[PDB]
């Protein structure tokens, strides 16, 4: 399974690396189009976006790289494209996953939980988790809110794959 890592600033600051193993075992479209905007292989992706909204004791979301607002983002496949699967389960913290509009919405917008999510269990495709840095997670959720802005522009400053 491929690793990747998020390098995350708050209002420029370092907060640290989350490292995340994408299940490529269960979920493999769904793993590569992330792992792909990790790297910025195909000359857009992750890097120098934004954790838009992050809700305490729900989940940190990102990947709008096109509106930086939760509207907008782009697969690698040309299209939004279908839920792969609903295999995985939001288990608790760490867990990653598509966000969508619906079904078979997928673009590039994710999230990480901070909880067990189990009500998004077979709405969110469930892709990955995370397996180094869940305090920078915890960092992230500390500058969220109930209506899920962020109190400091929460950034990834860079992010690639590492195995
Ligand atoms: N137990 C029940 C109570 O539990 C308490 C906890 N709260 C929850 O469980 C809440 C309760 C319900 N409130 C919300 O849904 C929050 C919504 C929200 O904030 N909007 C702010 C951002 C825009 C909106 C509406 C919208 C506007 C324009 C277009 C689409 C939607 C709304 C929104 O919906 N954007 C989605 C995220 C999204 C993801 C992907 C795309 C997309 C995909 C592909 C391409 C391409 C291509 C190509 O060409 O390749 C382009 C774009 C667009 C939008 C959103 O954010 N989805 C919500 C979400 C996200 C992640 C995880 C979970 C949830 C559910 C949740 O948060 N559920």
């Amino acid at each position: 399974n491929p690793l990747v890592y998020l390098d995350v600033d708050a209002n420029g600051k370092p907060l640290g690396r989350v490292v995340l193993e994408l299940k490529a075992d269960v979920v493999p479209k769904t793993a590569e189009n992330f792992r792909a905007l990790c790297t910025g292989e195909k000359g857009f992706g992750y890097k120098g976006s934004t954790f838009h909204r992050v809700i305490p004791s729900f989940m940190c979301q990102a990947g709008d790289f096109t509106n930086h607002n939760g509207t907008g983002g782009k697969s690698i496949y040309g299209s939004r494209f279908p839920d792969e699967n609903f295999t995985l389960k939001h288990v608790g913290p760490g867990v990653l996953s598509m966000a969508n509009a619906g079904p078979n919405t997928n673009g590039s917008q994710f999230f990480i939980c901070t909880i067990k999510t189990d009500w998004l269990d077979g709405k969110h495709v469930v892709f990955g988790h995370v397996i180094e840095g869940m305090d920078v997670v915890k960092k992230i959720e500390s500058f969220g809110s109930k209506s899920g802005r962020t109190s400091k522009k929460i950034v990834i400053t860079d992010c690639g794959q590492l195995s």
